């Protein structure tokens, strides 16, 4: 319906600055696969409930699918669509040998037990179990799903499975007890960051104690903070929560922000720093920008404020296409939303090469591929906009569709 549609129109928007031809368009259109399910589990009253559960596989040309499971009361067959067509574009990016997937089970977690849970974990596998596997689709954690989950499914696919295969390598975010990787909760962060110091190689700025503001101070956005102020030494601003912003010109320490935002319930009347709304930290006057909350939160009425250099939308989505028009005519480098939140992806796959070979590498070593990987994609998606002179994240869909598009073509499912 809506979301799925966006989705479409995004990408015919994508191809109207590349050539692909039209049968390439109607079969990216079209996910390949959709499995819809019954999730029955034995409530702890006593009572069987029944909830429906959806696998969607929107590609596979480039290897297997790859996609995150969402528990959320107001998940929709539509949406789960959607998300699996942009995690397409996601792993494309990359340049991992991934397709996109996503999977969802209408259910509100917040009410069930933790055996419920488990229950409704291991029933959506038995369900999802002939559509799924380490070579044709993995699960990730995603909303409202946590390591546990992880943990519950991928025992459940063992055993299903009777250990045939490499059942770590199903799924991945699992526990570092049981198949786990380094790096995972810090992944998205890590790779905002490396995107921000290439971003700003690329404009020709040295980031030495400068101003980055982050909107929005959750997991990913304390991440964020941390990782700047330690990695590229840069002065931390400006952080905000649901309630509101503070702000210190001379910097910010995340540690005893997040030891505050926790201890008090928000970060408001910190210490040594104003209480200022959301939309003013929007504007500061700071070189590296990063939204890390409920996305549209640029907009046409305050795109034309930002002043920021470099944006780096953690968030999915977080800037609306005009907003992205007016940033690219003030001479804004933005970085594109899934060009820069793929460090959860792309530790993902590290984990899932991890669980194949039996071999775990050390937290450097999963920072070193992160680094080369992510590096990589984002000086392809610069050259190339460079080269067509379009927006970034016309670059980057660009360059997603073409990867995806040469896949195809390889496989033969494609003749033009
Ligand atoms: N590709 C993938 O694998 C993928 C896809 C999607 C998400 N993820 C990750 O998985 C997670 C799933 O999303 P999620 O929605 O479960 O995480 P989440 O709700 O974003 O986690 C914390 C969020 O809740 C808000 N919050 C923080 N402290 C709070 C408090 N005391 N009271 C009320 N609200 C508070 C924060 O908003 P403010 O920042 O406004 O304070 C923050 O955005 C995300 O954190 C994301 O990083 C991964």
């Amino acid at each position: 319906i809506d979301p799925f549609e966006m989705a479409v129109k995004q990408l015919e928007r994508a191809a109207q600055y590349m050539d692909i031809s039209e049968e390439a368009l109607e079969w990216l259109k079209k996910p390949m696969r959709i499995v819809e399910v019954s999730v029955p589990i034995e409530m702890d009253d006593g009572s069987v409930k029944v909830f429906t559960g959806f696998r969607v596989q929107h590609n596979w040309a480039r290897g297997p699918t790859k996609g995150g499971i969402r528990w959320h009361p107001a998940e929709t067959l539509s949406t789960v669509k959607a998300l699996a067509t942009w995690m397409t574009w996601k792993v494309a990016v990359v340049d991992l040998p991934y397709g996109g997937g996503k999977g969802g089970i209408i259910v509100n977690p917040k009410e069930l037990s933790e055996r419920e849970q488990e229950r409704l974990a291991r029933a959506y596998i038995r369900a999802v179990y002939d559509v799924i596997g380490p070579w044709t689709d993995i699960p990730a954690p995603d909303v409202y799903t946590n390591p546990k989950i992880m943990g519950w499914m991928m025992d459940e696919y063992e055993t299903i499975m009777r250990r045939k295969g490499p059942a770590f390598g199903v799924i991945t975010g699992k526990p570092l007890s049981i198949g786990g990787s380094l790096g995972r909760g810090t992944a998205t962060a890590q790779g905002a960051i490396f995107t921000i110091r290439e971003a700003a190689k690329a404009l020709g700025i040295d980031l030495k104690g400068k101003k980055i503001a982050v909107q929005g101070y959750g997991n990913a956005g304390y991440y964020t903070a941390k990782l700047a102020k330690e990695q590229l030494g840069m002065t931390v601003v400006a952080v905000s929560d649901s309630r509101g912003g503070i702000y210190n010109p001379d910097g910010l320490d995340p540690d005893e922000v997040l030891k505050w935002k926790r201890e008090h319930g928000s970060v408001k009347d910190f210490p040594g720093a104003t209480n200022i709304t959301n939309e003013e930290l929007l504007e500061l006057e700071v070189d590296v920008l990063a939204p890390a909350a409920i996305e549209e939160v640029i907009t046409e009425k305050n795109a034309d404020n930002i002043k920021a250099k470099i944006v780096a939308e953690v968030a999915n989505g977080p800037v609306t296409p005009e907003a992205d028009d007016i940033l690219r005519e003030k001479g804004i480098l933005q970085i594109p939303d899934f060009l820069c939140n793929a460090g959860g992806v792309t530790v993902s796959y590290f984990e899932w090469v991890q669980n194949i070979n039996g071999y775990y590498w050390t937290e450097e070593e999963v920072r070193e591929k992160l680094d080369k990987k992510m590096t990589k994609a984002f000086w392809e998606v610069y050259n190339t906009h460079k080269d067509k002179n379009i927006h970034m994240r016309d670059a980057a869909y660009v360059v997603a569709v073409s990867r995806v598009y040469q896949a195809m073509k390889d496989r033969g499912w494609v003749k033009k």
